[PDB]
DNA sequence: CGCGCATCGTCATCCTC
DNA sequence: GAGGATGACGATG
DNA sequence: CGCGCATCGTCATCCTC
DNA sequence: GAGGATGACGATG
């Protein structure tokens, strides 16, 4: 037998003949890992070993339709190739020697998302095959991460915390060059015929035993154990931070040679981790209210001024080379687009100037231009909102042995409460709508002093709906309807989260022909669409409306949307979770948050600015002896000089004192006395030079004097005050766009609320 | 009636209905424009206004397919759309009110694509209804390509020469912000508002006048009038050339207001300027026998040292921000690797070094992985082709205010004539082989004294199968085939331009099966792949093996493939084209343009060296005139000292000086002699200032000793040195891949040559 | 570049009962 | 020997 | 990211005659 | 009033 259906397939010679037991197979993800295989098989040769590339992250199939089930294609292929049967149970070797492949080796990138693919792959074959997983059937090949090369010498590592345990037990270390793998593609044909040499350290083969392990596999994919994936998520991140805290370096696995691995320590070592990282990726922190995605971004644009506009495709590129990003810069452009939207429902506050056209409220976002056509630039806001005298403050990561962003920002704002927070995890999930800052200000101003907060209410800019308290936690939206004859209706505004081409198209059509089991309600209707406001004429029969009437407007044309709060889950400043209750609650951890800062910033301001101080009284006080006479540096050697140097009472650069007092947590160092050309030597500098420690003088005396707090107040009143002019310039640009003469339609408004609460 | 097929479609109010003959269809290239459409239909309405977005290239219908015409689904959509027939004639004004709309409005981007688009809209148009285009029918939508801003004030402009002409006639220029728009996406809501509110300006009517128009409609688009296409092109190039020697500004259009267009106009003025700019993107010069996307990369590659790797997504973000690239990152990544491909078949040599997977030689090269998968790094031999001295010699380019990219680059070697040249133009296309370098340099070096060249042949590097060269310009090319048994067959090597996968999906699948006229011919066949190197084993019948020995096993299997050297089309160091009709001219041509820039590359390093050894004396002398103690600067007036300093004899920055001789075609300069640090004031770096002048001295008399020439013979005999070790670690490479045991089947060779020659 | 299909936890409706 | 058909390739939609 | 289909001029075969 | 079904969203395969 052979298969032809299939262009991908690489077949391999004994495929379905004869000793088909020993026949494998090689699974990879995506398409490249297809191209270091089929480099790699050249030495080992083609009977035993077949190659078929998959697509991504597989079905999951222990929860799911039987039609969609049928509708993968991908899963057809595969068994096509393999030749399993749903219901056919496999207990004697016979019926191991029907299939037409003897073993599975699947081999995917040393990273969390193909831990996650494999756990997929056994999921899928143990929920319909559970007698297959004892006779050796799958396998593992694994690859190195990183490698170190010094005088044609090099040695693999498979872990991070075996590179760890290397560069912490070995001296000489960086004599060695380090290069980081991500993608199987890396590596060149020399690496892999070196892997497929050694088939004794890659290949990995799997072991059962004990009914628990089923259990296990259970533990990760039952939508009905959900409270048990959050303990067992909660318990490793305890014991992850008391590891942490005691200094012990915690273990891990591939390295020393492993014939066999349990499918315990399978799950309960690796795909946690895989875990871990996408609630790391994918839930928003309470201090800077971003994601790490984001906050690479906004460092990256941080590090240049960008005084003038700049294009998204170079800024990735940027990013990307600065900032570490390994997660491709198609998903990387999507993050840059969203942090620039300003329409109604997108963001009530944006960081990046929208220069171009970047998704109108039509076609959900996604009707964006091409990443090369739009162009874009930090707001005013960017530099306010983060002073730039808190980089010293915060603690940043060594990534690729490279100054890297930080974990987090201290912004003036609860930036959660601003742009909301919508993101969907493991064990948790966010959900947190938007409100008003000047909402925010003033409650932050009545806690400042020492009042009571006040009750806030979830708003938006640009919004014209109502909005309804009923329950804690629970909100209900209401849009804008009016009468204008006996005939007709006019819809307004839509509520939040609502897009016009799918309001339309899943409200307009279906009442506009008769259903199976309904008359054509509507019968005409015509829109007048603009940019941000929307205007819909509908005209009906008059007995429909007075019908619409005694049933409720909202209710037919579905105005009224609930939303609830119970996701307040974010991170914390020491990095655990906690499911938070009310919003202020998050005012009030911010506002401590922030207040035990101000001691910090003052502190590092104050000392620093003296030591600044004290450097330009020593190279004026050099100046004036050089003027003087005394120094005489004609002829004299550079040692000899520096000897006479001290004995006068000089001291070394004080900014070099900060910085090795900042990292505790080659002799003299008289250079910057010497750096300054000829032209200091004159009084027109030397009087420049006056002034300038003067100044330096006064401000040093101002921060002595001014209190630890009361810059909160001077910043939040500049915000406001730039805030002015940003609104302005918005409501300016609908004022440009005002067309003046056009159908301005007014009739009643009707405004409902739920007879009945029904709260649960 | 209505339309409810496609979803793209945004269908008007009276589409199909009543005053159909009055609503028109607004149609746009790609998808963003579609936005700034919708977003523009705000303020005109949505009666007598539709927008349906296009694909890309519109397929031509002149000379196509029935079946394949029938095969497109976007030119079914149109039709069904506008609701033409085939052979309904409409000449009566009810046949045009028949159809649903009444004018068709296109929109595309102000560049030369949107102008082919165009074009290509304009013959389906005309191809099947030509009475059509006497009623008004078809109209056109511009917007700006560039706009000024200074003091709430603009300037529109539409045409480059309006643009240079505004620049040439006005003063106060470089006041205003200059800001290029390439695609549609790039304007805002205001600006597209401002666009439909001024539609006397930008909706502009075609109109038809005399027969001789369906002619030039024909010269754009027939296959039998090539030869007319190349003279109208030679017409145009010949013109600009003598209007650029004359000085005279040469003519636009879309300046003043425009009612009408005439056909004429429109294809003589600007289709051409599409023609012209493909010729130019798509033909590689005879220089430096590269193409201008390939020249950006060089060049951005060139910018930055680059010591380390570096990715391919970051380097084409590099590349894009300083290159300034404007034809998407997609389509410059696939340039970017295919600069660094050296399997068998693709180049002789490489520029950019292969860190990863570029591809092997089995699925056509478009096996390649992921850009972020991949690192690159220049080559040793890349600085080397280029001297670091040559950057003052060639003339740059001022695109976008920045100093870009030169034109051409001046090698060691004819470029062309070692990596091939395969593109596609218009009226003329390019199809040069590779050869061998070591020819080439034993030609370069034979020419040099003043010998006669010799002949060359194509060959490959890595290649082992035989070239024969039957008439000039025509070669063929055989593989590897021998009989290992008297039964079975080895086939080692397939010839150039072949692919394995393709060899095999269109030779041995065939060959396998019985087709519809002929029995199965092979019987078994068994592949033996390598990265590098291929072996086939095929089992077959011993009667057909003697057929096959007495028709010709090279015919039988498709070994002899020939090619022709017809298509010696190149630029010139002007910009004209020349049809090229041997190597040898090629050859001599690039000799006499390298020879006359030994004068200009020793002109100017000579005097810039002495001009430095200059500077430098000027600097000794004052420091020891300071030491001496008769200059005095303390306390003494910046103005006045620096009359003191020119009483000396002491001049300005020759450094400067040679940059205003070279921009030929504030008062005194003293900064360098005061801009350096008090460290110089010391013996210990008098001395190293001194011993550094003296080794100045010394090189500026050995370039004024030694000869003009003689540099050449210098640097090929580096280069030489340098390639030694360059293909030594090439052959390592396979050398640490040598499996050593493996099957290695040995049999004799058959060699054969075609019976006859069948010259033409 | 556009549509192609996938995870993962809450939940607002949506179709039966 | 004598004519029509067609895909091959590369920078860009 | 993979396959999706298009131009444009020469030409090596490829299927009839 | 009471239960199962399902797509909605966003960073990544
Ligand atoms: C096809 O070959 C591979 C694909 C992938 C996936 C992928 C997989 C898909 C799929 C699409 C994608 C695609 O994502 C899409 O991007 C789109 C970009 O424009 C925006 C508008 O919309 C995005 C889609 O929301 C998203 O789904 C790829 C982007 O980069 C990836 O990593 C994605 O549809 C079918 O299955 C990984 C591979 O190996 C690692 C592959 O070999
Ligand atoms: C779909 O929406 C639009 C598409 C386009 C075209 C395009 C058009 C296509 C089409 C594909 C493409 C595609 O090219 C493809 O890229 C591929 C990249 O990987 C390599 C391996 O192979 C390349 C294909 O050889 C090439 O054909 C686009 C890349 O960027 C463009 O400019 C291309 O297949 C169907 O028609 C322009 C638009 O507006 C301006 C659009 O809105």
């Amino acid at each position: 037998n052979r298969i032809k259906g299939i262009p991908k397939l690489d077949d391999a010679n004994d495929a379905g003949g004869r000793n088909s037991t020993e026949c494998t197979l090689i699974l990879t993800e995506g398409d490249s890992a297809k191209t270091l295989a089929v480099s790699g098989l050249g030495v080992v040769g083609r009977d035993k070993y077949g190659v078929f590339p998959l697509r991504g992250k597989i079905l999951n199939v222990r929860e799911a339709s039987h039609k969609q089930i049928m509708e993968n294609a991908e899963i057809n292929n595969i068994i096509k190739i393999v030749g399993l049967q749903y219901k056919k149970n496999y207990e004697d070797e016979d019926s191991l020697k029907t299939l037409r492949y003897g073993k599975i080796m699947i081999m995917t990138d040393q990273d969390q998302d193909g831990s996650h693919i494999k756990g997929l792959l056994i999921n899928f074959i143990h929920h319909n095959w559970p007698s297959l997983l004892r006779h050796r059937f799958l396998e593992e090949f694994i690859t190195p991460i990183v490698k170190v090369s010094k005088n044609k010498q090099e040695m693999a590592f498979y872990s991070l915390p075996e590179f760890e345990e290397w560069k912490s037990s070995t001296p000489n270390h960086k004599k060695w060059k380090v290069k980081y793998y991500k993608g199987l593609g890396t590596s060149t044909s020399k690496e892999a015929k070196e892997y497929f040499a050694d088939m004794k350290r890659h290949r990995i083969q799997f072991k059962y035993s004990g009914p628990e392990d089923d259990a296990a596999i259970s533990l990760a994919f039952s939508k009905k154990q959900i409270d048990d994936r959050k303990e067992w998520l909660t318990n490793f991140m305890e014991d992850r931070r008391q590891r942490k805290l005691l200094g012990l370096p915690e273990d891990y696995l591939y390295g020393q040679t492993t014939t066999y691995l349990t499918y315990n320590d399978f799950i309960n070592k690796e795909l946690i981790l895989f875990s871990n990282s996408d609630n790391e990726r994918s839930i928003p922190s309470m201090v800077d209210g971003l994601k790490p995605g984001q906050r690479k971004v906004l460092f990256t644009c941080f590090k240049r001024n960008d005084k003038r506009e700049v294009k998204v495709a170079q800024l990735a590129g940027s990013v990307a080379e600065m900032s570490s990003y390994h997660h491709g810069e198609m998903s990387l452009m999507m993050t840059i687009i969203n942090l620039a939207q300003n329409f109604v429902g997108s963001n009530n506050l944006n960081l990046l100037q929208p220069i171009g056209q970047f998704g109108t409220r039509l076609h959900g976002g996604k009707d964006s231009a091409s990443p090369r056509y739009i162009f874009t630039m930090l707001s005013s806001l960017a530099r306010l909102l983060f002073p730039p005298k808190d980089d010293h403050t915060l603690k940043f990561l060594y990534d690729d042995n490279q100054r890297v962003e930080p974990e987090w920002y201290i912004p003036i704002i609860p930036m959660v409460l601003i742009n909301g927070a919508e993101g969907i995890g493991t064990g948790w999930s966010c959900k947190i709508p938007n409100f008003d800052v000047r909402e925010i200000v003033n409650n932050i101003r009545r806690l400042m002093d020492g009042e009571e907060p006040l009750p806030m209410l979830p708003s938006y800019k640009n919004f014209k709906g109502t909005i309804e308290e009923l329950a804690p936690n629970q909100y209900v939206i209401s849009g804008e309807v009016a009468i204008l004859n006996s005939t007709t209706i006019e819809i307004s505004e839509l509520p939040v989260r609502t897009w016009t081409q799918t309001y339309k198209e899943q409200v307009l059509e279906p009442m506009l022909n008769g259903t199976e089991k309904t008359p054509p309600l509507i019968t005409d209707y015509r829109e007048y669409h603009t940019d941000t406001t929307v205007k819909f004429v509908v005209k009906m029969t008059e007995e429909k409306l007075a019908e619409a009437e005694r049933v409720g407007l909202h209710k037919v044309f579905k105005l009224q949307t609930s939303l609830t709060c119970n996701s307040m889950v974010l991170f914390d400043h020491v990095g655990c979770l906690k499911k938070y209750d009310t919003v202020l609650d998050i005012l009030r951890d911010f506002f401590e948050l922030r207040l035990k800062y101000y001691g910090l910033r003052k502190e590092w301001l104050l000392g620093m600015l003296g030591a600044e101080s004290a450097k330009l009284n020593n190279q004026a006080r050099f100046i004036l002896e050089k003027i003087d006479g005394k120094i005489i540096i004609e002829n004299k050697p550079k040692k000899e000089l520096i000897k006479v140097l001290i004995q006068r009472g000089y001291d070394s650069d004080p900014v070099k004192a900060w910085k090795e007092a900042q990292q505790k947590v080659s002799g003299p160092t008289f250079n910057y006395l010497l750096d300054m050309p000829l032209w200091y030597l004159t009084k027109e500098k030397k009087d420049e030079l006056c002034r300038l420690r003067n100044e330096k003088e006064q401000e040093l005396d101002t921060l002595k004097r001014k209190s630890p707090s009361d810059l909160w107040k001077e910043d939040l009143a500049t915000f406001i005050e730039e805030l002015e002019a940003v609104e302005a310039k918005e409501k300016q640009d609908e004022q440009v766009g005002l067309p003046g003469k056009g159908g301005k339609a007014k009739g009643k408004k009707t405004q409902m609320a739920e007879v009945l609460p029904s709260p649960r």
